[PDB]
RNA sequence: AGUACGGGACCGGGAUGGACAUACCUCUGGUGUACCAGUUGUCGUGCCAACGGCAUAGCUGGGUAGCUAUGUGUGGAC
Protein backbone atom coordinates (compact mmCIF):
# COMPACT_ATOMS: atom_id res chain seq x y z
CA UNK A 1 0.00 0.00 0.00
CA UNK A 2 1.02 3.41 -1.09
CA UNK A 3 1.01 6.07 1.94
CA UNK A 4 4.29 6.66 3.62
CA UNK A 5 3.11 7.11 6.83
CA UNK A 6 6.51 7.16 9.06
CA UNK A 7 6.03 7.92 13.36
CA UNK A 8 4.07 11.03 14.43
CA UNK A 9 5.53 14.65 15.84
CA UNK A 10 3.92 16.89 13.27
CA UNK A 11 6.22 19.05 10.76
CA UNK A 12 8.28 18.14 8.09
CA UNK A 13 15.53 26.04 24.72
CA UNK A 14 16.85 23.57 21.94
CA UNK A 15 15.22 21.42 19.32
CA UNK A 16 16.80 17.71 19.21
CA UNK A 17 19.04 18.18 16.24
CA UNK A 18 17.86 20.64 14.08
CA UNK A 19 14.32 19.99 12.30
CA UNK A 20 12.60 16.28 13.21
CA UNK A 21 9.87 13.62 11.98
CA UNK A 22 10.33 13.38 8.36
CA UNK A 23 8.84 10.40 6.18
CA UNK A 24 9.41 9.70 2.44
CA UNK A 25 8.52 11.29 -0.86
CA UNK A 26 6.16 8.38 -2.56
CA UNK A 27 7.76 7.96 -5.98
CA UNK A 28 6.93 4.56 -7.16
CA UNK A 29 3.68 3.37 -4.56
CA UNK A 30 3.28 0.40 -7.56
CA UNK A 31 3.95 -3.42 -8.19
CA UNK A 32 7.57 -3.78 -8.35
CA UNK A 33 9.80 -6.39 -10.00
CA UNK A 34 13.33 -7.17 -9.70
CA UNK A 35 15.10 -8.69 -12.76
CA UNK A 36 18.05 -10.45 -12.09
CA UNK A 37 20.21 -13.85 -12.42
CA UNK A 38 21.58 -14.48 -9.35
CA UNK A 39 18.44 -15.88 -7.06
CA UNK A 40 20.80 -15.38 -4.02
CA UNK A 41 21.84 -11.88 -5.06
CA UNK A 42 17.73 -11.42 -6.14
CA UNK A 43 16.34 -12.76 -2.72
CA UNK A 44 18.81 -10.45 -0.85
CA UNK A 45 17.67 -7.11 -2.70
CA UNK A 46 13.85 -8.33 -2.36
CA UNK A 47 13.70 -9.18 0.83
CA UNK A 48 16.06 -5.29 1.52
CA UNK A 49 13.80 -3.77 -0.21
CA UNK A 50 11.00 -5.73 1.89
CA UNK A 51 12.11 -4.54 4.77
CA UNK A 52 11.39 -0.93 4.40
CA UNK A 53 7.97 -1.11 5.63
CA UNK A 54 7.52 -4.39 7.50
CA UNK A 55 3.75 -6.54 7.12
CA UNK A 56 1.65 -4.86 9.67
CA UNK A 57 -0.87 -6.67 11.64
CA UNK A 58 -3.17 -3.89 11.24
CA UNK A 59 -3.84 -3.85 7.12
CA UNK A 60 -1.17 -5.18 6.29
CA UNK A 61 0.63 -2.03 4.83
CA UNK A 62 3.96 -2.23 4.28
CA UNK A 63 6.27 -4.16 0.94
CA UNK A 64 5.05 -7.67 1.03
CA UNK A 65 4.43 -11.01 -1.16
CA UNK A 66 1.29 -11.87 -0.36
CA UNK A 67 1.07 -13.43 3.39
CA UNK A 68 -0.86 -11.38 6.17
CA UNK A 69 -2.95 -11.40 9.39
CA UNK A 70 -5.32 -9.26 10.50
CA UNK A 71 -4.71 -7.77 13.70
CA UNK A 72 -4.95 -4.17 15.84
CA UNK A 73 -2.55 -4.43 19.92
CA UNK A 74 0.36 -3.08 21.22
CA UNK A 75 -0.07 -2.12 24.46
CA UNK A 76 1.94 -4.22 26.35
CA UNK A 77 5.48 -4.06 25.33
C1' A B 1 -0.45 16.62 10.52
C1' G B 2 -0.54 16.90 15.71
C1' U B 3 -3.32 13.48 10.21
C1' A B 4 -2.36 7.12 11.85
C1' C B 5 -4.12 4.55 16.04
C1' G B 6 -8.82 5.38 17.91
C1' G B 7 -5.07 11.12 23.94
C1' G B 8 -0.90 10.36 21.24
C1' A B 9 4.89 6.58 17.60
C1' C B 10 10.04 4.84 16.12
C1' C B 11 13.12 8.54 10.89
C1' G B 12 18.42 11.62 9.07
C1' G B 13 19.81 16.03 11.80
C1' G B 14 22.49 23.86 14.52
C1' A B 15 22.40 24.05 19.93
C1' U B 16 20.00 25.09 25.74
C1' G B 17 20.53 22.61 30.69
C1' G B 18 21.81 18.85 35.67
C1' A B 19 25.71 16.15 37.82
C1' C B 20 30.89 15.09 37.17
C1' A B 21 36.11 15.94 35.18
C1' U B 22 40.04 19.53 33.81
C1' A B 23 42.54 24.38 32.99
C1' C B 24 42.86 29.38 34.38
C1' C B 25 42.29 34.86 37.29
C1' U B 26 40.04 39.28 32.18
C1' C B 27 35.07 39.78 34.93
C1' U B 28 31.85 39.15 39.98
C1' G B 29 33.64 37.99 45.06
C1' G B 30 37.14 36.06 49.32
C1' U B 31 41.85 36.50 51.68
C1' G B 32 45.91 39.85 51.56
C1' U B 33 50.35 40.68 59.78
C1' A B 34 56.92 45.36 55.97
C1' C B 35 50.34 49.52 51.31
C1' C B 36 47.19 54.08 52.30
C1' A B 37 43.60 56.55 55.66
C1' G B 38 40.40 57.51 60.32
C1' U B 39 40.14 56.96 65.70
C1' U B 40 40.22 55.37 71.94
C1' G B 41 43.41 54.66 76.51
C1' U B 42 48.35 55.09 78.38
C1' C B 43 54.07 55.93 78.36
C1' G B 44 58.46 58.74 76.55
C1' U B 45 61.67 63.06 74.75
C1' G B 46 60.05 70.41 80.23
C1' C B 47 53.88 72.22 78.10
C1' C B 48 51.17 71.23 73.83
C1' A B 49 52.02 69.07 69.42
C1' A B 50 53.87 65.80 65.29
C1' C B 51 56.04 60.71 65.86
C1' G B 52 57.25 56.11 68.14
C1' G B 53 56.05 51.66 71.92
C1' C B 54 51.94 48.43 74.02
C1' A B 55 46.79 47.08 74.11
C1' U B 56 44.32 40.09 69.35
C1' A B 57 47.28 43.43 63.45
C1' G B 58 44.50 47.93 69.62
C1' C B 59 39.87 48.78 66.81
C1' U B 60 37.37 50.49 62.11
C1' G B 61 36.92 51.42 56.38
C1' G B 62 39.31 50.14 51.74
C1' G B 63 43.13 47.24 49.08
C1' U B 64 48.47 45.64 44.65
C1' A B 65 51.01 40.86 43.57
C1' G B 66 50.14 35.84 44.73
C1' C B 67 46.82 31.82 46.15
C1' U B 68 41.66 30.89 45.25
C1' A B 69 35.25 29.32 44.05
C1' U B 70 30.42 30.37 44.64
C1' G B 71 33.62 33.18 39.04
C1' U B 72 35.27 32.50 33.71
C1' G B 73 36.49 28.67 29.42
C1' U B 74 36.55 23.43 27.32
C1' G B 75 35.19 18.09 27.44
C1' G B 76 32.34 13.75 27.11
C1' A B 77 31.15 13.77 19.98
C1' C B 78 32.37 10.97 15.91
Amino acid sequence: VGVGYRAQMQGKPVEIKAEENITFSVEKNTVVKVEGISKEQVGALASNIRSVRPPEPYKGKGIRYQGEYVRRKEGKT
